[PDB]
């Protein structure tokens, strides 16, 4: 289930692994939100295929109906949004990526990672490859550092490399709305766990 324009169409395992064969990496952007922090990503990255997914499908309405244009007028070939929700990914992205993001999480998907579910997150794991990097930016660190924590994440396939506390700044790199509102906002700390899987 993927998103043409602001309609919903079908994507098989078949077409996918096409498209994919033509870039060199995949990329996955759990709980994408707008689509332009992807978009902002794909446009530089002409070789790295990406994957956005989000549940709600009217948030992508915008770049979803840019990345489909013409390459002349706005348009994008290695972006694709699937919607889908973290608690029931596509049987299709399997083993699929070679780096996950779930950027500045929400409602249910913050708790998947802060918690951490060890279920959910681990399908989250199961999207990615021999040993993909992962990346995880949540903000409301010595939390992130815990035994209890850094085991909660193996334990579903995420081993922690580094643990960086960030601040408004990093966050000026990202496209999406949200993301420029925290950026401008108030100060605040974010918050990334990166890895390998
Ligand atoms: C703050 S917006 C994310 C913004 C985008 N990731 C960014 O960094 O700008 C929160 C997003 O998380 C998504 N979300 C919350 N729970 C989710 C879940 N369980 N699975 C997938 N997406 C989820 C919502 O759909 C929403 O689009």
């Amino acid at each position: 289930l993927i998103l043409k324009g602001t309609k919903t169409v079908d994507l098989s395992k078949d077409e996918l692994t096409e498209i994919i064969g033509q870039f060199d990496r995949v990329h996955i952007d759990l709980g994408t939100g707008d689509g332009r922090n992807i978009y902002k990503l794909a446009i530089n990255d002409q070789n790295t295929f990406y994957i956005g997914i989000d549940p709600v499908k009217e948030n992508l309405f915008d770049i979803s109906k840019k990345i489909i244009k013409k390459p002349s007028k706005g348009g994008l070939s290695n972006v694709v949004f699937v919607i889908a929700a973290a608690e029931s990914l596509p049987f299709e992205l399997k083993n699929i990526a070679d780096s996950i993001s779930i950027l500045f999480p929400w409602g249910t998907l913050l708790e998947y990672v802060i918690k951490p579910n060890r279920d959910i997150l681990s399908n989250v794991a199961d999207l990615a490859k021999k040993e993909a990097h992962f990346e995880f930016v949540t903000t409301y660190k010595a939390y992130f550092l815990s035994e209890q924590y850094k085991a909660e994440l193996s334990n579903s396939g995420f081993r922690i490399d580094d643990v960086k506390e960030l601040d408004n700044e990093y966050v000026k790199q990202f496209n999406s709305l949200w993301a420029k509102r925290l950026a401008f906002g108030r100060k605040r700390s974010f918050f990334r766990v990166s890895g390998h899987v």
